[PDB]
């Protein structure tokens, strides 16, 4: 039974998942994403240091492929992070001029969005923008250009592509009472009273064991910002238990303006965290506990 027209006829967009061109071409990825996903964001090859190297020298092969296959088969396509400094060439990183580093920072939003303009549903702007007590985390965007590269960011990729929804993200957001969670709060509605096109909210879920419950409080106080949609990205939880999986999405059920959940690949053995077993496939690439308590959640 496929989770992603399940969770479509609750009323939601879809049910995503990562993945990359030499996924669909080893295990049974490829099938299950076809079969029991609505929705494809490349793992890696839309990243800065995958796709700009060298300044204005562009690598297009792995997103291309990815897209082309979201295509051919019928799956919406999510893409990011457009400004994310953990994967940022050493180049960037070293500017220290402010109207250099704006332009560098625009013509790699506006190249990306450009060549993939209309195909893509959701485009992830800026990640991991906020330290864990709420302030701005000091990358070299900050650093050389201030506050105002987060505003400079969604103002050039609404301008490159309009029919994109354009979210920032980040993670450990999962608790109401959690610092990082009211300021990203605080932040976003100040941005949006601001005029910047900031569409939604993307929650980076990286769960321990018995933490999915926090995430009915977390999830309603992100949409208390008021943007048009909020999101559940790089979903996975330690254990896999069911109990914390069906919170998660019940959570989703309960926020009117979220509109999906993408899960952090297909199987165990290709998580960053394999030993903590922790997405909805096993090393056989069979349905695990998980999954099938998803399924029946989402029929009651
Ligand atoms: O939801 N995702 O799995 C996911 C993976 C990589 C990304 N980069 N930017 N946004 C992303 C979301």
């Amino acid at each position: 039974q496929s989770i992603d027209q399940l969770i479509k006829a609750r009323g939601k967009v879809y049910f995503g998942v990562a993945t990359d061109q030499n996924r669909l071409t080893t295990g049974k990825n490829a099938a299950i994403i076809k079969a029991d996903f609505g929705m494809v964001w490349p793992e890696n090859s839309m990243q800065w240091d995958a796709t700009e190297p060298s300044q204005g020298n562009f690598n297009f092969a792995g997103a291309d492929y990815l897209v082309n296959w979201a295509q051919q088969n019928g799956k919406l396509i999510g893409a990011g992070c457009l400004v994310w400094h953990s994967h940022l060439p050493s180049w960037v990183s070293s500017i220290t001029d402010k109207n250099t580093l704006i332009n560098v920072m625009k013509n790699h939003i506006t190249t990306l969005m450009t060549r993939y303009k209309g195909k893509i549903r959701t485009w992830d702007v800026v990640g991991e923008a906020f330290n864990e007590d709420g302030s701005l985390r000091q990358n070299v965007f900050l650093n050389v250009i201030g506050e105002d590269y987060i505003p400079i960011a969604f103002q050039t990729a609404r301008a490159a592509d309009p029919n994109a929804k354009l979210y920032i993200m980040d993670y450990n957001l999962d608790s109401a009472s959690y610092p990082k969670t009211q300021a990203i709060v605080n932040r976003v509605k100040q941005w949006r009273a601001a005029g910047v096109p900031i569409d939604g909210i993307g929650s980076q879920m990286h769960l321990s064991a018995g933490q999915g419950a926090g995430v009915l409080q977390a999830l309603p106080l992100l949409a208390s910002a008021g943007t048009p949609e909020v999101s559940i990205l790089m979903l996975d939880v330690a254990g896999a238990s069911p109990t914390d999986y069906v919170n998660v999405v019940n959570a989703c059920l309960n926020v009117q303006s979220c509109v999906g959940i993408t899960v952090f690949g297909v199987a165990d053995p290709d998580s960053w965290r394999a030993s903590s077993t922790p997405l909805l496939f096993d090393g056989n690439f069979n349905p695990k506990p998980a999954y099938n308590a998803i399924v029946q959640n989402l029929q009651q």
